[PDB]
């Protein structure tokens, strides 16, 4: 599809613009629609933000946060969707699609490649350092506030320089924001210092029903809909769970079921040494990355989801085991 020169040529063309992130946002989105629309605000765009979607309460000390709407009363030129990879995952927003021309910018290999001018590089950790490398050919200087904004989405979609995609590429992405004054320990207080108390209890549930199989390689839970209530918790209180499981030692692959709201199954997959998780969360019709991957199923019984699962990722990793 388009490379970013030609994105970068199509921001440069239009002046209001409005940048969109995804439902559930987390901090690549967060972090690429703030960087987005301040680094345009700085060439003198008229530019406003909007996710379809209650912000994490992880995000409210972030500079600028308030700048994303949920009803924002515009009349943009341009749309410009960040790290969503699918129309849907906009939510209201998509109805701009028929409207207002649109450029797509993600890492995501799934992306359906929705918009008008459409830049997806899997190879990267995080739509943020896309943003970084638009900004920087735009002519953007960053402040400290920016660099703090674009540091967030690479620490958070590399486990804070902990996964397999923590490579020379993200570290010099860090190291020149963090010189231009982005403040990694804020960033990391306010996203890893901020558990409530029902977290931990929510995760005790987890491990009361934690099963392993495949002598100890296979690790799996989950958290039905009633247990979430239970706890006064959401699915935003379960996020890093499955990272949990995956840090047993010898556990090889791990696996989180997850019922929010009734009847809609997340199924978060994630790997340690050699597993694919993304080639089973495919074939389940889901998608990710090779060591971390999920798929989401609508209108299925948990009951019914597990055992399916299950099932597949037991016969990938018996013929995975078979050389
Ligand atoms: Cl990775
Ligand atoms: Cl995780």
């Amino acid at each position: 599809g388009s490379g970013m020169d030609e994105i970068v040529k199509v921001l440069s063309q239009h002046d209001r613009i409005l940048v969109v992130g995804h439902i559930m946002p987390d901090g690549d989105c967060v972090s690429s629609v703030l960087s987005l629309t301040l680094g345009l605000e700085k060439l003198g765009k008229e530019v406003k933000a909007a996710v379809d979607y209650k912000i994490p309460y992880v995000f409210e000390k972030f500079p600028y946060i308030d700048k994303i709407e949920e009803n924002p009363n515009f009349d943009p030129e341009l749309l410009v969707v960040v790290n969503a990879s699918s129309p849907d995952r906009i939510g209201k927003f998509q109805d701009l699609l028929d409207k207002v021309p649109s450029v797509v910018i993600d890492h995501h290999s799934t992306n359906t490649n929705f918009g008008n001018w459409n830049w997806v590089d899997p190879s990267f950790a995080a739509t943020a350092q896309m943003i970084f490398r638009i900004n920087k050919a735009l002519g953007v200087e960053y402040d400290s506030n920016l660099a703090t904004l674009n540091y967030l989405g690479i620490a958070t979609n590399t486990g804070f320089f902990r996964h397999s995609n923590a490579d020379v590429r993200v570290f010099e992405d860090a190291y020149k924001l963090v010189k231009m004054g982005a403040d990694a320990h804020f960033v990391a207080k306010e996203i890893l210092e901020n558990k409530r108390f029902e977290q931990f209890k929510l995760f005790a549930e987890v491990l009361e029903r934690l099963q392993l199989l495949e002598n100890g390689k296979i690790a799996y839970s989950y958290i039905d809909y009633d247990t979430y209530l239970r706890h006064n918790c959401t699915d935003e209180d379960s996020a890093g769970f499955v990272g949990e499981l995956r840090s047993i030692r010898g556990v090889e692959v791990a696996v989180l079921f997850m019922e929010f709201p009734r009847g809609k199954i997340h199924v978060s997959m994630r790997s340690k040494d050699w597993f694919n998780v993304n080639e089973v969360a495919f074939e389940l019709g889901g998608g990710g990355h090779p060591r971390a991957a999920g798929v989401t199923f609508e209108g299925k019984k948990i009951e019914e989801v597990i055992p399916r699962v299950i099932n597949h990722l037991l016969k990938k990793f018996k013929e995975g085991v078979e050389s």
